[PDB]
Order: structure tokens, then sequence, then C-alpha cells
């Protein structure tokens, strides 16, 4: 399954900058992904759902679209 | 969700040229974007429209999906508005 | 058939990235696929299960959709 740490529960809009850069570092260690310098995507969560998949991925080209699909996952939930 | 002022919930091809400004001015708050020059876009509504993707990212290196994104957020909740019961 | 080697029975959503890289080196000796760079899905099987058919497209030129639909058959079996 895929759950969140505690700090991260709250809906993806509200995440500040620094929770993206959280959720990012949390997904690297929990699904092995590449790492990233998280300023790729220097924005908070409410502008992050503003993203394409596309932006995603040119912004990681080794694990944007997973964390697009994360993403998305952690909305349907 | 995403709310914009009176004056500029109409149809983005009746943005006047001030009304793209102010825009900019509400989306950097709304969205906490980095500081957006007021001569980004210098040109009304109609012509925001004809732009791409890659012109806004070269216009603005650090807001041009966020901008580009939102501005076809608000044409879909624009077109939700006409076209829904 | 299609009948993995012992080592990648377990289901795919406990693979860990090593594991998928395993299943891609099985994969293109199984298949005579094109040669699959080890590092094409750099992460684990929880997250390879996130990704779509277009990114294992992206991803593999040459046999990102076998790929994906074999993962198919993996999960169905």
């Amino acid at each position: 399954s895929i759950r969140l740490p505690a700090h991260l529960r709250l809906q993806p809009i509200y995440w500040s900058r620094d929770d993206v850069a959280q959720w990012l570092k949390w997904a690297e260690n929990e699904f092995s992904l590449r790492p990233i310098d998280s300023n790729t995507f220097e924005m908070n969560g409410k502008a992050l759902l503003l993203l394409t998949k596309e932006d995603f991925r040119y912004r990681s080209p080794h694990s944007g679209d997973e964390l697009y699909e994360l993403l998305q996952h952690i909305l349907k939930q």
C-alpha cells in the first residue's frame, strides 16, 4: 500500500513549498527513485496541481512520470 | 478551488491588456509565484490566447508552466460555465 | 507459456529496484528484445505499478508496450 508520513497527510492543495520538497524526498526513499534536486519543482502544492504530466517529465526525466502518477494516486485516495 | 475576482471572471478573450496585468498580480499571490514583472505579457487577452506554452516559458522562466496551465484551467472553467445545465 | 525464474515469482508489488532490473534482464532474453538498459526503470515494483503504458512506451521505444503487457500478464497469473 501507499501511506504518507503524518506531516504529509493533508490534501496536496494545501502543501507548502517545504511540503512538496518533503514529498519528493519521501517518494525517493519509498520508491527507490533516482535522487533529484527538489528545486526542480520550485512551487507549493496548489501550483504543483497545475502541472501537466509532461511538465513533471521534463523536470525529472528519470522519475517525473512516476511522481505524477503517485500524486494522482494520492488525490484519488 | 480557483476563483478569480469579478473583473476577471469573464472569458479571457474579453480581457483587456490591463486585465491581463491584473491577472498576473492575482496569480502571483494566489499561487505564491516568484515576483512576476509587469511587462511579462503586454497585450490583451485575445493576444495572450495565441501564445504557446513555450512562449510562456520564455517570458516567465520561473513561472511559465504554472501561468500557462492556470490559463488553461480558466478556459476550462469558462467552458463549463457556458455549457453545463 | 510464460514462466518467471524462481527469484522473480514474488508479486511485482514486492519487487525491489534490483528485482525490476532482473525482470528486464529475463524479459530481454525470453522475448528476444533489443537491449534494455538496466536503469530503464530506476524504481521498485510498487513504483513500476503506478506507471502507465504510455510511460513504458516513452521509456522503452523498442519494447515498452511488450513489457507493459508482460507485466499485466504476470499480474493476471
